[PDB]
DNA sequence: TAATATTACC
């Protein structure tokens, strides 16, 4: 059993090179039932570590995630890997956003959509 | 928490 019920989600996809814009657009539709209001997606590359993606999602309605694989994403080129995330309820949207945007290596590895919600 | 995995607010 896996359950998280929150308007605010913090996702981390380890060992994942997905372009942030395409991950964002895909999570917008997977979460469309909860009316996403803001999403930030960041692809983190750094010389001595594994590449990964973080996503912050702020929804209008409380998301009900009861399947741990509900936000899995598949890349559209060989080897067609499936990326499974760590899913969490965000304790502090401002701290999550600061953490993931301060880690990034360049502004080209960040994607944003919507208006940031002052929680 | 599962289920990716060393990556995941603090
Ligand atoms: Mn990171
Ligand atoms: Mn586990
Ligand atoms: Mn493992
Ligand atoms: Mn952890």
């Amino acid at each position: 059993r896996f359950r998280v019920y929150s308007k605010y989600l913090f996702l981390t996809y380890p060992q994942c090179t997905l372009e942030p814009q395409y991950a964002l657009d895909s999570l917008r539709t997977l979460l469309n039932k909860y009316e996403p209001l803001y999403i930030a997606a960041v692809r983190e590359l750094h010389e001595d570590g594994s590449p990964h993606l973080h996503v912050l999602v702020q929804n209008k309605l409380r998301a009900s995630i009861t399947n741990p694989n509900a936000l899995n994403l598949r890349m559209d080129t060989s080897p067609f890997s499936i990326f499974h995330p760590n899913i969490q309820a965000a304790k502090d949207c401002n701290q999550v956003r600061d953490f993931i945007t301060k880690e990034v290596d360049s502004d080209v590895n960040t994607a944003e959509w919507g208006t940031f919600v002052a929680v």
